[PDB]
């Protein structure tokens, strides 16, 4: 029992994609556990422990694909679970949760600035960069490159069905960056004039595969075809612990109405099924580098990032369950 | 100088894409010349000849890329010009136009049917077929395969920006064919479950390359990647004769507002440019077969088709020129 | 309805693969039509017609995959048919069938010796050559080159399940050509030391694909991987005219007992299915040349062989049909 | 110089392949070292040392290719050696050897059951899986996934020349897993209908190459061609430490009579050589993952498995050497 | 007996490469037979027939690789041989040779202008074109493109060992074309900034392979890697008749001193062999188009150019031999 | 301010390529700092420190691309700076420099030897090896393989523009190794007869890419094309640490006159530009192994080498900076 408004409203805003982008989802989730601990009227520590377990279950059960979300939850609740089981009283527990979530948030913010600085060294003056969807990590790189006086242009793919490309196009243009907007279908047509591709990630697997917005794997295919470097800009908390032990990342199937509006789809024949995967999977061979906040790695070093940050927790249960 | 309303109206409708599809555009243009000839008020054959040349020009200057259009005009106008030059009187010239236009129309209808009968033999029971845009020729293949009692399913790509996949989805469904509808970005994600690709063509070049709806070349790339047969259904008048002598096909750049609607687009800053190519070009190494009315060829035999039907004409100027 | 025993024996020996290899099968079918003509006890020219038609159907319904068989029955029966339809009397029909047979049979022998001569020029002193199955056309190339005193070695893949590779190993060893015999699985391992690959063909399609003994496509694939020339030695009567009109070649599935002897298989459980495809299909992009009796072609010129020698016959029914 | 008969029997049964498969061979060598320790009649701790050293050399000189065998002898003898060199007395050495054996033997069994559990997560309901040879690690993956109630089918390649594929077909059929049995040559033909490929390993090198039964590289190659995941199921003790210092793995060449029975071969001429390589080598770029008991790695992380578990031992001589 | 100075001096100037480039060699050879017929002091036709046979033998036996040479010789001597065997008297024979050689020369000149016009349509404004060696055909294309006001730049590879790149670089610069000169080794480094590759040919095979200056096949390899169109500019008389019947083109091995000067090479150890192939062979898959004077073909249509111009003469002896 | 003549002279000789090869340049730079420290007239440690910083800068500003140079300077200067900052007196600082420089030199000599011992194990009896430029590390491999009695032959590419293959040819010949010497353009022509490629490195990046003599990347491309192992012999100090944080390696553009001599070049028009990159970059997918002093790695493990030796240093400024 007993969860605050902010937890529920955040969960609904993740589901509906009013809060979106794997990094932002992650911070939002940490932010929500932070408000539950702030506002909780719990008296006992075991009461609050149980509230935070249940806030965490609600937040995890929103969108499955970007592992940034459970890694945020984990980051807070490994520390909440240790404090609680160590024998922390109420206010010690409240501070552990509140602070762990402030920690993760700040670190996510810092990781992205840093990804931008690292990645922008791989951008050269005159570069035409093609991007996909709307990824804060990818945009940090492009923004920094432009602030360094590299005269760049970005090809923004519209990113059907949900139009994330429109966000990207206005954001980059607002920083002063020349933009070329095209449909997703025009990616091979314009790969010849493209020098660099920069995209984000929702989950990165142990073998180096990249799960990112539907279409990503196509752009990467034709980038390889043309020898255009595919650079994936991605925080360490995009990497997927459980792929270490064989798990496949779930691909989120979103509502048909995102593709065909309700007003039109109801008029269509029964024998047409609309299928709307929100993500696809790009194989490591088509990735040049993964730019984390810890540096440039080849895609196959994803196992090392995981071995050293996340491996230890795979013998344990999730820090929010019974 | 004295041009019937039908010529102008056909022209407006081709430009606007109310009349669309390479094959249909070509028939509409014959038809238009047919009608100018039926309804001409001319008294001398010279006067009719002039109206036909001028109508031909109007029709040519509508859409560049689908060569079926100029080939239709040529079919009619080579015959009209040979009659005029050979001394024909007003009524014999009228008839040569009228009857030439009809022969093209009739031949076009028969060729789409025959293509269906031929391509269908390459479709097998249980096949999943992916297609792109709305191609009458490709549909004839799927439609016939289904009528032969092969249980097929078609993956239809929505085809941005103009949404031609909607036409295709609803049309195939009307015949009883199950459809799976997806965004263009999802073609690689679903290539693994696809057994055949079947698309159409606006122009085929001397070396075997296929100009078709923007996005076609991406679908073929990932099809090759996966060893899925790419079959292009396409009539002999889709073959481009000026490429035998080095010409490159012009790619139509259509209005930004087809991508981002007018309302929205004017709210955007200058430094975003919307680019809307209506076609791309697929190399012959990514085509398994071209299915024409005369049979199955590898794409490299495009030169043979062009030699034995269109080559004779490239010593002469255009049959509508002064 | 009065069919000589030789036709029945021939059909049965084609079925059991006692008579095997695509060219030899073809010659044996012509041979049977020849003996049916010779030994007939037909009063009328219509009684002979009817026997030949019936013998043809029996012979056609033995093994489907190697088009050689029907191209031979065609060669005879096109001529027998045209004779009977110009009102030929009896012994004029009998001789037509007898002399169409001999003519095809002799032209087969000449085409194979000529393929040798043309093919051997692409073999170079020292060459190591890998082959597959037992192909008399492939063997002619290898034998002639050794006769030219080029020092060659042949890698012979054993060719499961029916062990054709043993026939080849002994045949070549009998001309004094050193043989290296290996399992099929070992083709990649030895492809590094291989200089040329030379195989036969059962059917060759209009886009250049080559249907040949199960395994052939695997050898071709790793040959391409290593840039080893794949050379296909194939008479004109291996080219498959029905593929010009969209047809797909059928892949013979032979008895599971060829893989697991009947004694052993009956002891195995029901939930193991044994599948025994006798042919597979190699794409044209992995074939460097086809060596015919008319010359060397790229695989994609199969359509020209077909056009110029068989394309006429497709607009009519099979010559042995009613 | 006093070696118990069990060691000699074990060596001979490893040579004749009555005991086969890389993990089982390893366990049988540890088992033999264990029985030599148990049954020894050695007075001194140096007489036991000397017997174990000698037993080790005998066991090492049976089959070279599967590094499992020496990694097992190492595991025991590193510990037996360190004991004897710290002045251990007799029954302390005997127990060390006895308990190093049991410990390796049990850890082998656990690694294989864990590889099952990790591997099965990458199999999906409906999957068709191709394998090669008979690998207990590969089989554990397949068996566990069927135990999870995923409906799978396994394509089993017969694996010439020694027919290991028969052992696999019966083993899987015995757990109620539908089997499709085919010749090795047919792997490309059925790769289109295959969803996952799962094979074992005899040795795995420092750059990620996988040495496994002859044919394995061919399956991997056409799997890559078709974008079918190739998954290698391999205990840590299959990784080859000497490859870290440049060594190449030796490929066992076994008796020509395994290919052609002795009866038939003696009738064949001298100028046919029969070559029988028992393994081949697959490059890492064709391997999607290696499934170890410690997790899922990209093939290129083989060097980290080696570094962290064996790199120490390379600076000394083999533990059984003088 | 009895050959003029000009025949011998031309033969020596071909050998020494003072006359070079396959087209020019060809015209020079025709020019030489033309002077032998002009200046011959022969009295009988059979005398002159025999002089021209022997002039032709001397000219053929200079450099083997560019088939332009024997096709020039053939073009003259098919016509000389027919006139002579038809019963032509002296002056009829003299005129046949003189005129046939003037014919070939003029046609070669016209073919190159025409290749330039055709090819230049495939060059687009702003194009950076990479070329290799010095090819008149290739230079016609580039020159014409520049005369059309297309603002181009050419990357000229120096073309070791004989520095033909220096000729190319000065010739293009003298017409006004901006040039970038690089070593052969820098071709991949600069393929990313390259839009089009244009090279010539010495011989083109029946299957579409292109034999051209050593290095050509490398540039073509990396052009394919990057999707840069490889366009081969080549007269019909570059196509190689005898590859129709299996012949491999001979690759000319030129003197070691061209690579290492005599003054230096004499000082080098015996165990160093210098190898100097003057040409290599590019496979058809890396060629986009062959631009002949008859139009754009795919590389695989080389067989058609040969079938229709040269096929007929392969049943005959060379028109200069006994 | 007070710099010994040896520092300046070393600097001139590095720029001029009298001292050349990445490994030798690095030793020459340690050596130079060694000598400045031996011969300094300084009295305070501060004065010596300043001379060492200034000499370091002079040495750094010679050639950019081979990172071995800056790594050598760092090895010395990290140790010198830690001593200076930790309060060391004049003589203890002198000694730290002198002895640090010697340790680098000695370690470099030992590492080349060890690389040879390791790489040689990957060379097999009868191997043909192609190499490029003059690499001490690669030569150590070939030299050792030969000394082990493997009959090898080396194809040496001349390496324009500076002709480094001459050095390599004569050096390998001096050991008794047969050499085949070729122009760079001939690498694809001779790749079919090559068994191994063995080249060196100037810099290796975090993602595994190899910067080496211009032309290296072409040889590796066609090697991959042909399944010939590309082995890069290269010391740990060839690994580039600034690439871990996104830096791209600068490619040295050297003087036009190295390509075209001064005499000739001034006779050329303005509108020719000579471009002379001394390096190109080879992607990691085209490298089989890197052979370092610590063993064989796949190229993607470049990050591991960089992490465990150089990563610590990238929080600090350069140890020669103020
Ligand atoms: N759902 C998933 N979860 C994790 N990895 C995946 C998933 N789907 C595909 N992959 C991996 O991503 C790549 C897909 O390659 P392909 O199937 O060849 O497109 C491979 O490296 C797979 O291991
Ligand atoms: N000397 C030659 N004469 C004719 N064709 C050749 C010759 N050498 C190679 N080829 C062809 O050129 C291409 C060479 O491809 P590869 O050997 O894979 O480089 C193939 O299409 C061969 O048929
Ligand atoms: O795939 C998406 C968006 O998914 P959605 O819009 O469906 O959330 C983004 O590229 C990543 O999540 C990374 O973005 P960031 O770098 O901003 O985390
Ligand atoms: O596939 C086979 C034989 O199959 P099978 O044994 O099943 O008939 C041979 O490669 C071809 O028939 C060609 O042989 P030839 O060149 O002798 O026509
Ligand atoms: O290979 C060369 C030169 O060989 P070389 O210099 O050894 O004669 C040229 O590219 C062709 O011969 C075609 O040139 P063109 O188009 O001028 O015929
Ligand atoms: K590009
Ligand atoms: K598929
Ligand atoms: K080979
Ligand atoms: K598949
Ligand atoms: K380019
Ligand atoms: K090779």
């Amino acid at each position: 029992a007993m969860i605050v408004k902010e937890v529920y409203e955040t969960a609904e805003k993740i589901k509906s994609m009013e809060i979106r982008g794997a990094g932002r989802i992650a911070r939002a989730a940490a932010q929500a556990l932070m408000i539950q601990a702030e506002k909780s009227k719990a008296k006992e520590p075991e009461e609050l422990w149980n509230e935070l377990k249940v806030a965490s279950k609600i937040l995890y059960n929103t969108r499955p694909t970007a592992v940034s979300l459970p890694n945020a939850l984990r980051y807070v609740m490994h520390r909440v679970k240790a404090a609680y089981l160590g024998g922390a009283d109420l206010e010690t527990l409240r501070f552990t949760a509140i602070n762990s979530a402030k920690e993760f948030i700040y670190n996510s913010e810092k990781a992205i600035e840093r990804i931008g600085e690292i990645g922008a060294k791989r951008i050269e003056d005159g570069d035409i960069i093609m991007t996909h969807c709307h990824s804060k990590a990818a945009i940090s790189v492009m923004k920094k490159a432009f602030e360094q006086g590299k005269n760049i242009k970005v090809i923004v793919t519209e990113t059907r069905p949900k139009w994330q490309g429109k966000i990207t196009a206005k954001e980059l243009a607002s920083y002063g960056i020349p933009v070329i907007y095209i449909v997703d279908s025009a990616a091979r047509h314009y790969m010849k004039m493209t020098d660099k591709v920069v995209m984000g990630a929702d989950s990165i697997t142990a073998n180096g595969a990249v799960i990112n917005k539907i279409g990503t794997s196509l752009i990467a295919l034709t980038a390889k075809e043309h020898r255009v470097w595919v650079m994936i800009a991605a925080e360490t908390y995009k990497f997927h612990p459980a792929t270490m032990l064989g798990q496949l990342v779930e691909i989120e199937m979103r509502d048909p109405t995102e593709v065909i509006p309700e007003e039109e789809l109801r008029t269509w024949p029964k024998n047409i099924e609309v299928w709307n995967p929100a993500f696809d999977v790009t194989p490591p061979e088509y990735i040049d580098v993964i730019i984390t906040e810890r540096g440039i790695i080849p895609p196959y070093a994803a196992i090392d990032i995981l071995k050293e940050e996340f491996g230890w927790a795979l013998k344990y249960k999730e820090p929010w369950e019974d």
